[PDB]
């Protein structure tokens, strides 16, 4: 990667903007690994994590399906040539006009957690196949979601009866434990709860066939080897949904998107005060680094410039380029001394990075280089 | 405003996106008031706060100047036809390529707070007139700035000497106490420290003539009149420390002018009621026009467009943004009349750090704009 990025800069000596270096081959390899790790689980990629056109085309060609959250994301995936039949509108709150658009296009599987949402479906998308989303938190996930979405245990039967009353087909149950989860017990308990909800749906008169395990998993790699979350999920699947008549799906975002890209950024400013080395980059928490704010990320850059093995590290502060004092990429990191014009890159910067860009202060521009 | 927004909706029956309703006349009136409040102080509008083109043109035509933070902001202002002499590049950290752009465009005044910044000026824009930015904090400001910008007291003399050594003209001193400030004492202290810095610059051999009091002020209105709690004491500090007619005083206000420029209308698209708690999902979000909820701890109350009886029951409500993120909550708890899917509401005074911070996260973030 160091050589690749150095070669890009040598080939484009005029490069000014920060830039993503993205590798479709990494994602293809991870898809092949998903298949080995989760042989029963069909991934519906969470488009919202990273909507890069090349990435979406990459998945499409590898028979990965899609999780879309809005009409705009539906449009993106259709434009790539994917069948609307491969999309789940896995957002429990959908506008009337997005629902009409979904129906027209052929996006006819969606999630819900409210009776008012069922009223909307009845009126505007009556044959949409519905997945009931239930609340099942991992208290240790980086990003929490349980208050805002998913049905409470006490309302599962009421929602299912209400759907039956409106002649709405409920074909499954989903959950999301939280984004950025490394708690395998959270998935186990969620799948157990899902089986209970599944049984309540049968009790009510539905004929459900989909377990949807949501997202939240990392593709954690130690020593070039993907760790096997998957083992415990597959065990819960076997314990609670052993029947081959059940279709299992997931909504992974970060699993595939995280390692897709690195982000290269330049030191554009410098200030040294009483032993502390402060640097300003042509990036910010309002650009590709919103994860610093929302996921408490503390990223360490890789220097493109070679330094000897015994280079002195100095205490460094990495600031974003905006006016704002909250916009700090890393408050304290030991690094070799950097200089205005030095390029660095942050590994594994493909998840919830480029999708969260703003043009605040007139910044936020970046280029993208493929392979 | 309630009637204005209803008339917009009646005239545009197909309206689906959230929309800002923006009024140049409100800003024109506030410019006139600024003249009264601050008769010695030339405002350089902080374009980062709201870069709406109509807004920028309204300010251009009212002889208000500009504070640009980047090459893109410089571009926006020049394309409006504003003379380069009216722009201060008031960002102490500027890319070499942005400095080269500023030089091409005629943007020949900027701020700094580091010796390496002077190295860049010397090499790339040696004719640029420099304003030394000093750290002077309002600890009660909504958005803190001092950590990241402004020279410390013990480095003021060395930075000035360094500029002198490089043959760089230092023509004044600036500070920003922090954004969203209601502390008049912070300004008085900052202006005092600025005079001390100003005198150090004269001691070194510079000929400064500019005080730049930065930004931070709200246009706080009660009963149709702007409060002078901040202006009065800022003027008292100016009289104490910079009474000389030979000193030009400027400010970098953003929110003062932008805050009341717009309202943001948004629709109820989803509803859930559980155990007497009324939850609503809107076609807006904290990743859209509502970043202030996160970064400024805003707790915004919407105005209903639908008329309700004077004794109509309020219910406890939760106002959710349209994204899949749990952090995306507009208001955690607010008492309101029951709402229904299709109801429009609007948020008053929603022009400062609102539309400029929009993202397309989840495929949302789109909005329309109506003027007057
Ligand atoms: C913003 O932090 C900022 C402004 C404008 O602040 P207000 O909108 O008036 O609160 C002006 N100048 C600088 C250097 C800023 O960073
Ligand atoms: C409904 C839903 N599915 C999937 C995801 C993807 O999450 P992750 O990128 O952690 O796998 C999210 C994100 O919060 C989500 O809300």
């Amino acid at each position: 990667m160091n050589s690749v990025v150095n070669n890009i800069l040598k080939a484009h000596p005029h490069q000014t903007k920060s830039f993503y270096v993205s590798s479709p081959k990494i994602v293809e390899d991870l898809i092949d690994q998903w298949t080995i790790l989760f042989p029963r689980v069909t991934p519906h990629y969470a488009v919202k994590c990273n909507n890069d056109e090349v990435l979406l085309k990459t998945m499409c060609d590898k028979n990965v399906n899609f999780d879309c959250a809005s009409s705009s994301e539906i449009k993106k995936v259709i434009q790539i040539g994917v069948s609307p039949s491969r999309i789940i509108f896995a957002h429990t709150m959908k506008t009337i006009d997005d629902l009409i658009f979904a129906k027209d296009q052929g996006v006819d599987i969606a999630t819900f957690d409210s009776s008012f949402e069922l009223d909307k479906i009845h009126t505007y998308h009556p044959n949409c196949k519905m997945i009931l989303r239930i609340r099942c938190d991992d208290p240790n996930a980086a990003v929490q979601l349980g208050n805002k979405f998913g049905a409470n245990e006490d309302e599962i039967r009421h929602l299912l009866e209400y759907a039956k009353q409106l002649d709405i087909e409920v074909i499954g149950i989903s959950f999301h434990v939280g984004s950025g989860s490394r708690n395998p017990e959270a998935y186990y308990r969620a799948i157990k709860s899902s089986k209970e909800a599944f049984n309540e749906a049968i009790s009510v008169g539905h004929k459900p066939y989909i377990l949807d395990i949501g997202g939240g998993l990392h593709a954690d790699i130690d020593e070039g080897e993907l760790s096997t979350m998957s083992d415990y999920i597959n065990d819960a699947i076997k314990d609670f949904f052993p029947e081959d008549t059940v279709t299992i799906v997931a909504e992974p975002g970060r699993f595939f998107a995280e390692h897709y890209s690195v982000l290269a950024t330049q030191v554009i400013g410098k200030r040294v005060r009483d032993g502390l080395y402060e640097y300003f980059f042509n990036e910010s928490t309002y650009g590709g680094f919103s994860n610093v704010i929302f996921e408490k990320s503390v990223p360490t850059p890789q220097l493109l410039r070679d330094v000897p093995d015994d280079e002195e590290y100095v205490p460094s502060v990495l600031y974003g380029c905006t006016c704002d004092g909250v916009d700090v990429i890393n408050h304290n990191v030991a690094l070799p001394e950097l200089h205005i014009g030095d390029w660095v890159y942050f590994p594994s910067w493909g998840a919830y990075t480029n999708v969260l860009t703003t043009s605040f202060n007139g910044f936020g521009e970046y280029d993208v280089y493929y392979i």
